[PDB]
DNA sequence: TCAGTCTAGACATAC
DNA sequence: GTATGTCTAGACTGA
């Protein structure tokens, strides 16, 4: 696929194996969804410009808050921040949504923001 | 822990080997047992499989929207899956089958419930 | 609580 | 329609 490869172009920790195929799936899932809501552009933008003051990139939130990609389950913001920002990221307890983020996972709205540049990592 | 009832029932034609396939049939039985447990039809299943008496009662399972049943990662028709597991491993499709007038909830009568009593169906050469 | 399993229903196809 | 495979939210389940 197109943009998927581009977005894949950005990422870190080079964790190939089945994690490589998974990372691809996870990116495709997201693209499929942003496409529908016409937010793909603002996502590519955010990724390539590392510009924090970008708009929120939103995905629907599930009842328990988790997202499944393939057979694995996790928190969305944790999955995508670990993708494009911190490959070593461990849990959502290391993540702090900034104040400009309106749909932070921590707010429990109907939509969750996964813009990797809307969260900072806390040295806990 | 996978209840002896399942081990016992597996005994009546596990599923013509094939390592992975073997574990599938267990999943398939595990799934069936769980549902019959909740509706108290277990013993009735034990009975029919062990005695092979066609006069056993209907062993009923909820029907899903499309009529298919998923076990592990495979999908298929309920009666087909259990008739192939305990009677005809050769069984191919739901057409090689036909309920016996006596089966209240045969698959073909599309009711809220589906009978998976393997002894309520007969095989046909199409 | 927290993390992993399981599957009906929703899709997307192809006659 | 009927037939069939893929994916995942929500349900479930121990630790
Ligand atoms: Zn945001
Ligand atoms: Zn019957």
């Amino acid at each position: 696929p197109p943009i998927v490869k581009r977005l894949l172009g950005w990422k870190k920790g080079e964790q190939n194996g089945q994690e490589e195929k998974w990372c691809e799936k996870a990116v495709k899932s997201l693209v499929k969804k942003l496409k529908k809501t016409g937010q793909l552009d603002e996502l590519e933008k955010a990724i390539t410009t590392q510009n924090v003051n970008t708009k929120c990139i939103t995905i629907p939130r599930s009842l328990d808050g988790r997202l499944q990609v393939s057979h694995r389950k996790g928190l969305p913001h944790v999955i995508y921040c670990r993708l494009w920002r911190w490959p070593d990221l461990h849990s959502h307890h290391e993540l702090r949504a900034m104040e400009l983020c309106e749909f932070a996972f921590n707010m429990k709205k109907d939509e969750v923001c996964v813009n990797p540049y809307h969260y900072q990592r806390v040295e806990t």
